């Protein structure tokens, strides 16, 4: 019977076997509007940024959007991305607010994920995996929480450009990778924002650093998701590695959605796990 509801950071557009819903943002410049949905052609919004000289911007989703993905069902989880880095969050728990007085019967929880993209994809196919295990709302709401504490995401972009002049990450960070061949490591802090990790010169040197990284945090081998912006190659490798190396069998290479193209920029890969 549940919903589950995300904004289009997640990549994602359908869950199989779950009702599920995307809820678009928007990418601007002064000239056009893309909105991350069905309809956007990433490839020639890369291409028209690459050249733009202008600023441009991302915007959340409004409030009906948002009204019009609940629909109208009585049991919802809203996966949102990290709100120490965007408004999304408070615009769905604005949402939640109008649609609770609409739906006397409706439980709504709104869940920051604290991250983006892969970690807010592995969130979803938990809530997935409950609801299918027959869990209630109630059990669920609650245990997806303590589930999250045991998931990361690190990622390797190649330029920080659209990052760093929306203020979303320092400018001593986003220059390292403006050299050609370079690029930055990063990982989602507690506080839910981008917390640079190191540079790094190359695919091979990118594998051995990721490799030590997840040994840290405690990766065995669990549900691994990767996105890419333009970068199946690489995104490949890395599943290579990790299936060799921790013997992972879950795993899913996937095409970033408009707003993590975005924002990771073309060539970036993002990557989230399930830690012990
Ligand atoms: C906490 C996550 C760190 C991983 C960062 C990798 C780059 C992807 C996209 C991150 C998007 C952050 C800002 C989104 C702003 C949306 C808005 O306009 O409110
Ligand atoms: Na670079």
């Amino acid at each position: 019977a549940m919903r589950l509801v995300a904004d289009s950071a997640c990549d994602i557009k359908e869950l199989r076997g779950m009702v599920f819903k995307a809820v678009p943002l928007t990418i601007s410049t002064d000239n056009e509007e893309f909105c991350d949905d069905g309809q956007l052609d990433i490839h020639r919004m890369l291409d028209i940024l690459e050249k733009h000289k202008g600023r441009s911007y991302t915007a959340c989703p409004g409030i009906d959007a948002w009204l019009e993905a609940f629909g109208d069902d009585d049991e919802i989880f809203v996966v949102t991305i990290t709100a120490g880095m965007s408004g999304t969050y408070n615009s769905a728990m604005a949402a939640r607010a109008v649609y609770l007085e609409e739906h006397p019967q409706a439980k709504v929880r709104v869940i920051d994920s604290k991250s983006t993209g892969p970690q807010m994809r592995i969130i979803l196919e938990q809530l997935q995996q409950m609801i299918e295990e027959g869990k209630k709302f109630e059990e669920i709401d609650g245990a997806i929480d303590a589930y999250m504490q045991k998931t990361r995401l690190f990622c390797s972009l190649k330029s920080l450009h659209n990052l760093a002049q929306n203020g979303r990450v320092s400018k001593v960070v986003a220059s390292a990778a403006e050299v050609l061949g370079i690029s930055v490591i990063g990982t989602a802090s507690s506080h839910g924002t981008l917390e640079a990790i190191g540079k790094c010169r190359g695919d091979k040197k990118l594998l051995v650093k990721l490799q030590a990284l997840l040994d840290d945090a405690g990766y065995e081998g669990g549900k691994l998701r990767i996105c890419h912006v333009e970068n199946e190659a690489l995104a490949d490798k890395i599943a290579d590695m990790i299936k060799q190396a921790y013997g992972t069998t879950d795993v899913c290479v996937y095409k970033a959605g408009g707003l993590c193209s975005y924002y990771a920029e073309r060539g970036g890969i993002i990557l989230s796990c399930e830690t012990k």
